[PDB]
């Protein structure tokens, strides 16, 4: 039993959760109900598998592409939303979260992955990926680094994997193609070999993880990282003097970020839905709202037209979206789960030197066509076994 | 690295393996077929990954309940020993070999846990695992400790866990159930429990390995140990003080450690297979044979009835029999692998805190019972994939500490 007459959020550890929990207190001052905002680790995991009990919280904050699988599961309730509230935010932010012809989630912000360099380590920053290597050389001399960014998760990997050529579902005739899976074609691979030899010469280190990235950057160790506008308060702390650039280009073509639309959909099982929807449609949705979430941590840029012709006034924001125009909007179909777990694998056993870049690819191009979302309960409680047992064995000569 | 006309033997590398290749020298000396014997980490899971491509081992050495699961997938050639051949070793070891009607490997060992003590610091060792908390707290007090055992490996946690009640699948008769699994019974928990109370306490580490155990008793640091036969050597070495008696009671009920038939089994792709014969059949499983490979680690009880009547004499063989009794012989069947992967994950979870013992127990019952040997290979890529992902998140941790 979700309990009603309060709302539970549960929002990544990411995001601007206590300016969040700022515009709960406004709602609670206001109406008498409580918000109580929570950022579980893995909530993307967490969620699907407490909600499908009816448990969970009243609202999840995700970027949309986990959002079709979530509705798909019965786990979201459809939105309502009236034409005079859909007109306050970019029509290509409702599509995001349209899943079978209905709407399943309130879009809150449209997030990309940037290039963010040390201006006095590197004032130009490199408009190439190819000139990275000869950089970290330049650089490895000084006792300093290119480029640290997060190599565990396929989100930082992705836009060097999709440049030349490689791409999750084929799109055509408004429907993605399940069984078109473009992980293993050659653009792919050449991006992916691009990276893994970065790795090979020692420019990049394969036990890299965010934590490792965003400390380096900040403390001046490295002159660039990959990430997100969420990233940008823990720098403004660090006083390194950054600018956020466009992504390097890979063989002549631009780097193609998936852009995730963070939206915030509401619990098919919470009896507080119609709260729900007040707190996320006249608190949260307003400029005074995203407001006080973005003093927290940046959302980047918003879905909400008004605050958004504010916020793009700042250069950082124009980039942000000057990348995300150059990368594609991330599906929200079921599969997208099976995609992002099988590229993850792939990503990380060419980085490990496991399996060689064309045995990773393959592995996770079969991986992906052949899933089936009758066994995702099979498929995922035998993941996390393995996973459970790899994760003790990694942390072990660190206890002892 | 197969090739026809000489044998590449796999056995895991904390048996007696430079024993076994004594063996292969005088079977080259003889036949001039060279053996070649490798010890791989993680042998069992490579295996069957592997054997069915360009292989793979001739023929390969583990406890003979990963052999069903590699027979039913069609791995291991059925062995072909006579009659007279099998009236030399004991019935119950050639059971624990039987798949299906078929023989599918020779077996050459019978091993148990036991426990094992420092004399010279607990004299007379306990019989309940209920006084080990009050041992530890008067060994803490003298700079040592009570107890250090694997606890990464659920083979040695589940003589506790089986103690009350806990079991992997119901026999009836003689078939195992496979939908009838015992993990997350009130015995299961209460063993699961009882253990992760000792780490709460402060009696026992959950990252305790085997090495970090062994150098631990080895070096006279703590007063028990948990292990097979095959640790006798190094401790022989050690000189401390040591025994071999019966694993502690729980609740005053036997702990039942999961008894294992040592075996050797013939790649199915192996073109050796008469050569795999004549070297098992006529070199091995002999008294010289066996000697040779005892001689550098125990193989503790033997299958050969001529040389287990001799080894029977020691009294460290006759408390790893005794264990044997108390406790219960492996099934065979394919999903022994889906219930040691399901424990494995479920005994690290609870020990870490990552999850209770209830949660813990339950998706292990919960994997055990949904696994399908049909859908072995679509399951094993996923968890492949978990295993390879949370290995590279637990290396980047420990590098940002
Ligand atoms: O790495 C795969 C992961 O990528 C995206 O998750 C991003 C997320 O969109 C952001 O809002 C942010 O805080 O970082 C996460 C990357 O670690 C996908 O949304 C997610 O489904 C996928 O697993
Ligand atoms: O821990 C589960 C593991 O248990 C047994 O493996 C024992 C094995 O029988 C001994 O010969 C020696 O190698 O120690 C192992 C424990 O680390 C099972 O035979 C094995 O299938 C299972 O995974």
């Amino acid at each position: 039993k979700i309990e009603e007459g309060k709302l539970v959020i549960w929002i990544n550890g990411d995001k601007g959760y206590n300016g969040l929990a700022e515009v709960g207190k406004k709602f609670e001052k206001d109406t008498g109900i409580k918000v109580t905002v929570e950022h579980p680790d893995k909530l993307e995991e967490k969620f699907p598998q407490v909600a499908a009990t009816g448990d969970g919280p009243d609202i999840i904050f995700w970027a949309h592409d986990r959002f079709g699988g979530y509705a798909q599961s019965g786990l979201l309730a459809e939105i309502t939303p009236d034409k005079a509230f859909q007109d306050k935010l970019y029509p290509f932010t409702w599509d995001a979260v349209r899943y079978n012809g209905k709407l399943i989630a309130y879009p809150i912000a449209v997030e990309a992955l940037s290039l963010i360099y040390n201006k006095d380590l590197l004032p130009n920053p490199p408009k190439t990926w190819e000139e990275i290597p000869a950089l970290d050389k330049e650089l490895k001399a000084k006792g300093k680094s290119a480029l640290m960014f997060n190599l565990q998760e396929p989100y930082f990997t992705w836009p060097l994997i999709a440049a030349d050529g490689g791409y999750a579902f084929k799109y055509e005739n408004g429907k993605y193609d399940i069984k078109d899976v473009g992980v293993d074609n050659a653009g792919a691979k050449a991006g992916l070999t691009f990276l893994v030899d970065l790795i090979k010469n020692k420019h990049m280190n394969a036990d890299t993880d965010y934590s490792i990235a965003e400390a380096a950057f900040n403390k001046g160790e490295t002159a660039m990282t990959i990430n997100g506008p969420w990233a940008w308060s823990n720098i403004d702390t660090s006083k390194v003097n950054y600018g956020v650039t466009v992504l390097p280009t890979f063989k002549g073509q631009p780097s193609k970020p998936f852009v995730g639309v963070l939206s915030a959909g509401i619990n098919a099982a919470s009896p507080n839905k119609e709260l729900a929807k007040e707190f996320l449609e006249n608190y949260l949705l307003t400029d005074e709202g995203l407001e006080a979430v973005n003093k927290d941590k940046p959302l980047g840029a918003v879905a909400l037209k008004s605050y958004e012709e504010e916020l793009a006034k700042d250069p950082r924001i124009a980039a942000t979206m000057e990348n995300a125009q150059k990368g594609e909007i991330m599906p929200n179909i079921p599969q997208m789960s099976a995609f992002w777990y099988a590229v993850r694998t792939a990503v990380i056993n060419a980085a490990s030197g496991r399996q060689t870049v064309d045995e990773a690819l393959k592995d996770a191009q079969t991986r992906i066509t052949t899933y089936d979302e009758t066994y995702k309960k099979l498929i995922m409680s035998w993941y996390y076994a393995g996973y459970y047992t790899g994760l003790a064995e990694g942390l072990a000569k660190s206890e002892q």
